[PDB]
């Protein structure tokens, strides 16, 4: 391939990624709604403030088992609670770097346990109207890059103008993290979650399940020996 040829160039020029702005929480967009409800709609857990671990990774915690966060004044463990990941945005350390042939991705810079919350899917989000305005363009300036991956019914997360390091993930057919729709305070957020142990120095990808719209006709480079030729 003369195509490889010119990554292999590619890979060694460009120094920093395209420019993005960096944000912590989704930011809707135009006709977009984010919903709430009140405390009563947020079940209380199993879990007491003497368990080991309350509402942790290895605990027997419904609202973890169920993928519900739990809300700091209704968890009955209080303050001990070890399931607001994503309120608290704790996240393990990453840095991005360029790959050969799936542009920039993302390493870990330290250890991470199986079960453990990696990282929020944040971006813009945006209707149905104004996903495929955003995919006509890209499609019409011969762009390939899509960060776009479906919340519910006319709610879209683009990462791509806006988000957050998860952005910089790539779609593995053997992945080491999943996506899974967690419902904090009221609605629908998607989590990055260790499917194994992985080491300092490793990629991040998880299984875009064709989930990444735009991507439909992509053939998959992830390398990997059950590979399914697409991205998902
Ligand atoms: C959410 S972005 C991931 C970060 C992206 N690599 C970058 O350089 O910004 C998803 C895009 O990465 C590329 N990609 C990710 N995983 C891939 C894979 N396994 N094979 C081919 N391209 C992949 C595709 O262009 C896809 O639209
Ligand atoms: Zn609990
Ligand atoms: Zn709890
Ligand atoms: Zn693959």
């Amino acid at each position: 391939g003369k195509e490889l040829r010119q990554l292999q160039e590619d890979r060694k020029n460009d120094k920093k990624p395209p420019p993005y702005k960096h944000i912590k929480v989704n930011r809707p967009i135009g006709r977009v709604q984010i919903f709430t409800a009140d405390l009563s709609e947020i079940p209380r857990c199993n879990c007491k403030a003497t368990d080991e671990n309350p509402c942790g990774i290895d605990s027997e915690c419904i609202n973890r088992m169920l993928l519900y966060e739990c809300h700091p004044t209704v968890c009955p463990a209080g303050g001990r609670c070890q399931n607001q990941c994503f309120s608290k945005r704790q996240y393990p350390e990453v840095e991005i770097f360029r790959t050969l042939q799936r542009g920039w991705g993302l390493r870990t810079k330290t250890d991470i346990k199986k079960g453990e919350f990696v990282n929020e899917y944040v971006g813009e989000l945006i209707d149905e109207e104004e996903c495929r305005a955003r995919i006509r363009y890209a499609q019409e300036h011969d762009i390939t890059n899509f960060y776009m991956l479906t919340l519910d019914k006319d709610r879209i997360i683009d990462a791509g103008p806006k988000g957050n390091y998860a952005r910089f993930m790539n779609h593995c057919c053997q992945p080491n993290c999943e996506a899974q729709k967690w419902s904090v305070n009221g609605d629908t957020r998607v989590g990055l979650f260790a499917l194994s142990d992985i080491k300092a120095g490793t990629e991040l990808t998880f299984n875009y399940n064709l989930e990444c719209l735009g991507n439909g006709k992509t053939v998959c480079k992830c390398g990997a020996p059950n590979c399914s030729g697409f991205l998902g």
